[PDB]
């Protein structure tokens, strides 16, 4: 079949760059249409969201994912322009290729041949798709998420198309992910002449012992799914310049990446702890972007372990690392969630691509777990 | 009570000699002490003027070292007074240089006037070593002037410099030495990446972590009767864009020693180097040295000074090595015993820079009991 690879090209010409649809719900939605998806615009702020369902019984299956792609910076550094699709050395270059509108593409003509091949099918299909999820992602997936539980419409399980293999499609699936908490640290020395250190507090001599405590510690010891919460600097910053005066004040910006087994007001009481052990004054700005989420190795893994086996003769790793996705909206209203896409290598870089024969194969893998789980 | 050393002070203030420009100071100075005795030679280094005069021939030698040139003033109008009409007010000389150091040079040549005239055939030799560069880069200023004496082999016995040190009251303290300045700037070598993979990137402000410790409570020696334990402070630290989710690539440090005579510009290299090596961290460290530490023991210039001190001043001067550094530690090459003494420096380098009228002529006076208890 060459159609996910149509509808993929198609999908990349739309220059969907946040939160810009650029008509590719509109487009979804009535090539759907004809096979029984009922669609629901919910359009929030300047994001638009759609939910597309066939079917009025569980088990509801879903796939979700984003029609926005992040921008291209300057066209003259791609090998080829962003959006317009090309084929070369096997692969589909474009904006969106691997993040994410082949998977879109895939499951739409996956989709397809399912329904024609069982019309009769059990249960419901239902596609979650957002023009938000690359920028703030507040209007997006979350509100439809809300829409959808607030009126005890569930999913039984849900498929996010983000990119998720390492170096062969099927290679890899995530069940969960870290949420991400962020400090930015400034403290109090008092600054002054370093030849007279009495009249003078040295923010990064009173920083150091807690510093050497935080990079050293255990938050947490993972477990079966994650690996441990992790805590890394990214930025550290103190001094005027001049090179005989002792700073008045350092800053300093960390974040953690944590799993489940620690929580955001855990980590801020440790932190503080530490920091006031240690004497250190000091000020504190807290954000958290996302809270982690995780499935268990379940009927979900299992099913689209037996279709990757099926399709690609591999067997697919479970994962919770790296970055996150909208399944950490989504997991609140799905019994089990996982995402399965592509290869991640060329997100969000210049000549992001796919390989040409990965195409068919992830429709082939999407139509395999429809089948699993409703014929 | 004598009026001269106040009269030649103003005279002095009076020229703007801002660096490198003497404004005919050392001209001055050389035509009055020629009077009794001094031979002059000028020593013209590129755009700096310095002095050597000196009457005698024979040891002991006591030299006063100083500076004729003055910091800018900056904007006049924030000025109470003009930084070069000197004005007697509340008790105070103002003017640019009145402390730093013009009232000094002022206050050593009439020291020699009077002691010469009761002492006409006094032992030894009294010099003085001017330069018309001590505030700026000093390239052409004394450390010049050292090397020529040293190459003749005309060496020093008894050093004064006239620098202020006096904190509150003159006499209080006298400087017997100085730190040196040793700085480091350090590049922790990490390697940048996404921070949601740390395993894929290597983050310098981690891997520097223990070392910074171990530098930070380090005790580098345990200071001595003369100076403060060394002192080891970071001046800036800086890594990263500012991007939150970034892993950065490197780590820039920067720090200075200021170190006595019980630690070594080489034995703190080594250290530091120990330290970081211990915990594995990987870097680029370039040194620069700015000056050395010098140091002369309480002994015959220490102790005369501090009983002039107390017979003109009513004070018990303690010795000091602490703050900055001045060019002593030039002259301590070719002198074996020098000390700093002079009036408040309190203001130095500010406006309204000024010193007490009171303590000038006991200045000169404190100067000629030491010109009298070396060489009567
Ligand atoms: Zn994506
Ligand atoms: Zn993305
Ligand atoms: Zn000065
Ligand atoms: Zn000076
Ligand atoms: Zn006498």
């Amino acid at each position: 079949e060459t159609q996910s690879l149509e509808l993929a090209k198609e999908l990349i010409s739309r220059p969907s760059v946040t939160p810009d649809d650029r008509d590719c719900q509109k487009l979804l939605a009535e090539r759907l249409h004809k096979i029984g998806f009922a669609a629901e615009e919910l359009h929030f702020g300047d994001t638009k969201n759609i939910w597309l369902r066939r079917g009025t019984k569980a088990p509801v299956v879903c796939f979700a994912g984003h029609t926005d792609v992040v921008p291209t910076g300057p066209v003259e550094k791609w090998d080829s322009p962003p959006f317009e699709p090309a084929e070369r050395d096997g692969r589909l270059y474009g904006r969106g290729a691997a993040d994410m509108k082949t998977s879109i593409a895939c499951f739409v003509t996956a989709c397809e041949r399912f329904v024609a091949k069982h019309p009769n099918h059990q249960g419901s299909i239902a596609l979650l798709i957002t023009s938000d999820e690359e920028g703030d992602a507040l209007d997006g997936t979350t509100k439809v998420v809300d829409v959808l539980k607030a009126r005890d419409e569930l999913i039984d399980y849900c498929i996010v198309g983000e990119p998720t293999a390492v170096d062969k499609l099927g290679d890899m699936i995530k069940n969960g992910r870290r949420g991400s908490l962020s400090g930015n640290l400034t403290v109090k020395g008092k600054q002054g002449h370093i030849a007279y250190p009495h009249l003078a507090i040295n923010p990064v001599h009173t920083f150091a012992p807690a510093l050497l405590e935080l990079t050293q510690e255990v938050w947490d010891e993972g477990n079966e799914y994650f690996p441990p919460t992790s805590f890394q600097i990214s930025n550290i910053n103190g001094g005027t310049g001049a090179t005989n005066v002792i700073p008045g004040e350092l800053n300093v910006k960390f974040n953690f990446r944590f799993s489940t087994e620690s929580t955001e007001a855990g980590l801020k009481q440790r932190v503080h702890a530490i920091l006031d052990k240690h004497g250190v004054q000091y000020d504190l700005q807290w954000s958290c972007s996302g809270q982690p989420f995780l499935t268990q190795a379940g009927k979900l893994t299992d099913v689209a372990r037996a279709a990757i086996a099926e399709t690609c003769g591999i067997e697919a790793e479970l994962s919770t690392t790296g970055g996150t996705s909208d399944g950490r909206f989504i997991k609140a209203i799905a019994q089990e969630l996982i995402e399965l896409g592509p290869s991640n290598a060329t997100i969000h870089q210049i000549n992001e691509n796919v390989r040409l024969n990965d195409i068919p194969k992830l429709s082939a893998v999407y139509e395999g777990i429809l089948a699993r789980l409703l014929a």
